[PDB]
RNA sequence: AAUCUA
């Protein structure tokens, strides 16, 4: 057992006493909060071409107050082990494509130390002490800012009234893994000594699981093969597809499908050409040759001659367009369109009573939002002309909804008379779909009239770096300014961050790397405020300030008064009268007092038809 | 941009916009409602050996759209209406692909807007029309799909929400160029024949004027539709070898008439099982689906040519006989209503059940919008067991759409203000073919059974067709009509004509044309024949049992209420309506509080009244 | 057409009326109740390398036939009841099918009527060996199958509703010709062993009556049996050329004392790998799966011959010994109660929350609730994580095998569970480590974490499992000789020939399943199988005794607390909002859960006293 | 999916 110390907080971590079976497994303890985090890893080599790495992160009592549920995983649940799969991902070894999963089980919660964190403190551990191969532990801190003192793993009472809620996952040497952070428009400077702080945290906890790893023997398994393209066939492969891939990364008039089927033609001309020149080669290694030729060529062309493939500088945005109003019956509207990315969003004004459903269990497992606000994100197969099942969400959509739902949730007003509902679909897709999604998230909610503080606008920054292979240090890097779909396919990171004009709401640093400088998340920060400014100015243009008033076909609340005398046939037996009648037509019936009832119409042409049947009815 | 006038309302089809990553796009408004339809399909070729062909139809909002709640909940991701009407637009595209074109296929309709007045259904398949025209997909000429309401005596075209809850007709007409006919789906509050034969006509008029705004449309744009990779359908060769060498034993296999299902199917096999090994040897080089589709053709045209020649069905019967009718009912105690039908080898278990009227109305308002309340307090839930056919499966959007259409059959003649809420349930233990009109027939038995004061007694039936077409011109030379179609004729057919009604009128439709469309000639016809076979099996059914029983069987439900006085309304109710709740999950009953004073008790049958009420007088 | 008489009941069984396309089908009928029971089984092996056989009960209502719920099933999907039935009915028809059997088999069950006197889930097992005699499927005689009741001191057979709800033993007994008893399945409230033993001789004496009624209709009617295209058993000179070169190196394996569950199947797979590859290329026609299921074959007969001539398991230890058991209570302390139970290899974490005792009410109160009510407000949540096997799974939902599991251990522990306790227990039992009794091990950690919450039960529950080798005459099939073993391990589950579980306290039996995979075994056998675990038990309980013997004198302080907070009638609405917004809201923010008893009072139930503090104030704030 | 906690 180690004992970290981190300012007022501690972190117990043991292993050898839970779970002994698994390759890996760990319990972090702070206060009284305890996690155990496990690790399996399959030997045989998995038939899927890639990492097969799945994290589950299950909530016993999954409720504020912990209210023992007792089918389907909550989205809370979801967007954690979304962030511990990207806290320990990019740490795994090139080629290991064995199928492994990492379990999270809550053994106490004691509603003040917040579980999540501790988590990825112990998939770090489980991983460390394990035979899984794995580079280097990490640490997770979460940073908070409480009457402007920087708190690190901040309580439940503290996160309440904290303007940042921001984790970090540190690497050795002062790396950083991942960043996940959503901020009540704080300002820039305040937002990068946070990441500072973090990170100095995240390297106290990793000696101190360096410790416990030295204590305890470790041995890594040796896996019967990595995965990695033969050096000697890498080479021949970039001796034959160099120059035309050259060419296609240089055509400047290329789209998104123009550039794709483009390279496409030059992979179907050189894969043949290395199925003959090694016919032992693994048809899976001649896939992965040219991907990997592909990639150097098209990052090469960035370090060298700072110009990209569609024939911008690195700091310049694609071509945005956008306007407002589309349809005459949606409450708010706007089509957001960037490069080739196009996304329709749509405000839709709910009762606050929908918010609230029926199986309290069940609400208090998903939560009610506190400004009455959601972001429902949706990513249809056409939009990359793509088949799939659309029955369900993906992990991809809930969480890219939870991204774009906290850019846009500090400039939500408060206490607004209905329920505020916006959904995204991305009708085209040519990345940084998330980005797009907070743009015409505010473009129309300012069309439909919701008095927002100030307009949010999201970019998504990438990295090309030069890596010696001596020592995995970076020596030169460029920073890019509204990445394309490739640029982020073949970059080192997506680093997705929006906010207002003076400050940032959001941010998600997808880094693909074994970690990066804190000097490139502090360039990358500032160049995106650069970016945000100017797609501000052009939202600006289309709509700057909100509607005076919403829609003349949006929704009224209005009250009828229904005499105690009557009640009894108005409600029915059991409410089936108000319940029917609210099946029929969008309205819906809440009693208030005993002789009045809130009557809520989604359109004036529903009031019109609710009011005909009260008057019927009484 | 497009605009079609379709008598006073107006189409407006557009493109380019939205979605320009898919294949194919279009966006189709009427009013305020907008509704965009994409069409995906894939290059490489489908492992599997068919048409992967998938619709999804999705709503944004319930209640006419005014329900924003729907789509935040992915949760009861899709409702029976949608999947409804992604049968409806698969029925009226599937047709219209090449043969062969093992691709996969996905149409997806995306509501923009909804204004709660224009219907957003018929819009999705004019959509689905433009964007496979529009797009590269081989696909063949556009199709117009209009609704046909009758309201006052009056046909309307595309009646808005207010129109469609007065029309004694809700029927949809998809139409192909030259005004043949693609799909049907009508629901008719039994009217008719002839007042239902014109609206189909005037359906057809105006899907033409549909398809010739497309045709404007896919001119003005450079189409340029895309070269497959490989159409997969068997070659002239083989399937000419393959005729030479089972058309004789298959032409014997089905001139026996003392076959029945599983020995005409093993009777059939068998051949299949001596001939393919003989097509190996012959074809090396030929991919193995294209040896099992070569027999499947040759078998299919072998079935057809003895209808067309000889006038006589693989069974012995000829044109018009239907199979053999046998009925029953009350063949279980307690069973509230039962009834089983037989029709040849088709066998369907019918029970009606009576529920509380408070059952049809789930515990919140979400789930209950999206999935509204029935027309009538009836419903219709059909099951498939995969023993009906002796196979193994798991325990469905096939057995959803025959349920409405079995539903859509015996709404008509259920009567208003029934006490109860009628469930009917449907069960095929035996398969056969008109599964579906067998259970509309079945359940009418058992409405009467248990005492329902039906109207009129519902039979249904299946009309088959077996035509002769030039493959030069595509006309259609002559045709057979076929009366309560087998499994096997339904699957070498070219239609499934299910329709159902009373003595007097037409109640619903449902037609499944495998053709690229077919003349309003041949569906006349085949209306006015299913009138004969209809009355004929209404007269079986009369003698089973003619009109309703006097009333409800002794062991069916009772409501009743008993009084609780205030001072016991604690007690009685319990902490946050604990104790009513417990009650109604041991014994079975239903209690609503109606009033300050009095509680409603529902109970399934005399004996679960007399459980409750004896605990209930204890605390009271 | 036969009927069968049982004492003062009948069973109607019939056949050739309804769905005659199905291979087997047949209509079990006592009094009002009819169920009609179908057999399909394919004729194409499966591409799978074991037996296809799944069985699928399924209710068209609930509570008696009240409700009814298959309008709702695509919703509500299968129930509790119906998944335990179907594994009730599994174990009573899988032993009795043909070694070899790789065919796709379904048994559906449509419950075409029910009377709310009569249970189908009895009907359904008989229905099921009714429709397997008269169809061409292979299978073996006739299983009967009776559920047996003590009420009021006497036995009675096949109990109705009102019956069963008064009796004091809830025993199902499946019974093959000859008097072999192939499936057990009971739970009492805590009754004598003697009582127990003399409920399954006269279980065992019906459900030979009802096999002679079947094999009067299979006579009659003229069954014949299909022709399977190929039985799937390894050749036996494939297996005798697999004894003589794995014979020395396993029987090594299995005398190495110093083994546990990773090693000894890591050297075993070690022998494995090395044969398979002598077995290629000795017979490079044979079946790849006949190669692999050669090695089981041969490694199943060395294991087992050890137990019967030397007397001694493959840890070293006797018959009769238990495996080193050790127990922790009050590992973590905001929870209400915990337990950690280890029983050589298997470690499982039990779990005590209370609740409220409305939340044993679902969201549909008229249909979805209609699943099911916990008696006495008691419930056991069972799961088995991937991870206690060292594998990867699929983990959101209960399987059947947990299920299962989950009821087993919630039997054993249901009789002695107090009553009118003021809050909703439920016991989570995570296997986190296995080695082949977690069910039982869930028995005992409960009892454990129970009396640690300070739950008043009346006795500690003990469980165990008794393993069963036997030798058989390969002409007669006759039991010649038979080995008991005690708490076996998971080798000796799988390479046995009956999962025998069986919990009790000090004093008598609460729970029984015992999984015979034999074609059914002598009464004699079951018999001292129990006296056996009596003495086992005895000595579970005293090492948990030494851990904890009594409850604690009172619950955890950190406890929920419920008491009743006055609202005032001329600011009720404020309090509960519009529609009761307010008090969802606060359920949803605080956890605390407000359910109003009065005209003017709302009892609060909070899970902790320091979530009470925040609902106080929350109260307090909006008056 | 279903056996299978080897
Ligand atoms: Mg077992
Ligand atoms: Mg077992």
């Amino acid at each position: 057992a180690v004992a970290v110390d981190l300012g007022n907080r501690k972190l117990e971590i043991s292993s050898g006493k839970l779970a002994r079976f698994a390759d890996g497994s760990a319990v972090v303890q702070s206060g009284d909060t305890a996690v155990m985090v496990t690790a399996v890893s399959k030997t045989k080599p998995s038939p899927s071409q890639f990492m097969p790495l799945v994290v589950d992160y299950r909530q016993k009592a999954a409720a504020a107050g912990r209210i023992p549920t007792n089918i389907g995983t909550s989205d809370k649940e979801i967007l954690t082990s979304r962030i511990i799969d990207r806290s320990i991902r990019p740490l795994f070894p090139a080629g290991y494509f064995y199928d492994t999963q990492v379990l999270c089980n809550l053994l106490a919660v004691d509603g003040v130390n917040e579980p999540d964190v501790l988590a990825i403190n112990g998939a770090s551990v489980a991983l460390s002490l394990s035979d899984i191969p794995w580079n280097g532990p990490v640490g997770a801190v979460r940073i908070g800012i409480i009457d402007g003192e920087y708190v690190v793993n901040p309580t439940r009472k503290e996160m309440s009234s904290s303007t940042l809620n921001l984790v970090v996952a540190g690497a050795p040497k002062s790396q950083i893994v991942m960043l996940e952070a959503s901020a009540e428009n704080i300002l820039q400077q305040d937002f990068c000594h946070a990441i500072k702080v973090g990170v100095k945290y995240t390297q106290q906890i990793i000696q101190g699981i360096q410790q416990l790893v030295k204590e305890t023997g470790v041995t890594k398994r040796t896996p019967q093969k990595l995965f990695t393209p033969s050096p000697e066939i890498v080479k021949y492969t970039h001796k034959l597809a160099m120059e035309r891939l050259y060419a296609v990364f240089t055509d400047y008039e290329h789209d998104k499908v123009s550039r794709d089927e483009a390279v496409n033609k030059i992979r179907l001309d050189t894969e043949e050409q290395l199925k003959e020149k090694f016919p032992e080669a693994d048809p899976y290694e001649i896939i992965e040759s040219f991907n990997v030729v592909a990639k150097e060529v098209f990052r090469s062309i960035v370090l060298n001659e700072y110009k990209r493939c569609d024939g911008r500088d690195l700091t310049s945005l694609r071509n945005v367009s956008c306007e407002v109003d589309m349809f005459k019956t949606l409450h708010g509207s706007a089509l957001f369109q960037r490069g080739q990315t196009q996304v329709l969003c749509t405000v839709t004004f709910d009762s606050l009573e929908s918010g609230i459903k029926s199986d309290q269990v069940i609400t208090a497992i998903n939560g009610i939002k506190d400004k009455n606000f959601m972001l429902h994100y949706e990513f249809p197969p056409y939009a990359t002309n793509e088949i799939g099942k659309v029955t369900g969400l993906n992990r991809r959509e809930l969480g890219h909804g939870a991204l774009a739902e906290k850019a846009l949730y500090p400039v939500i007003p408060r206490d607004f008379p209905f329920t505020i509902r916006v959904t995204s679909e991305v009708l085209e897709s040519n990345g940084s779909s998330s980005m797009a999604s907070a743009c015409g998230g505010s473009l129309a909610l300012m069309d439909s009239g919701v008095p927002i503080s100030s307009a949010v606008a999201g970019v998504a920054i990438g990295l090309v770096t030069k890596t010696d292979p001596e020592k995995g240090e970076i020596e030169d890097y460029r920073l890019l300014t509204d990445i394309l779909g490739i640029e982020d396919y073949n970059g080192d990171m997506d680093f997705k961050i929006a906010g207002t004009n003076k400050g940032i709401t959001a941010l998600q640093a997808d880094i693909k790397l074994p970690g990066i400088p804190i000097k490139i998340v502090m360039e990358a920060i500032q160049q995106a405020s650069v970016a945000k400014k100017e797609i501000l100015q052009i939202m600006n243009k289309t709509i700057s300030k909100p509607r005076a008033s919403r829609k003349e076909n949006g929704p009224v609340v209005e009250t009828v008064q229904v005499p105690l005398s009557k009640r009894a046939k108005f409600v029915g037996p059991g409410g089936y009268n108000l319940k029917k009648l609210q099946a029929e037509t969008g309205v819906t019936i809440s009693q208030v007092d005993e002789e009045t009832f809130s009557v809520f119409a989604p359109t004036p042409s529903a009031m019109h038809e609710a009011r005909d049947f009260i008057t019927e009815i009484c």
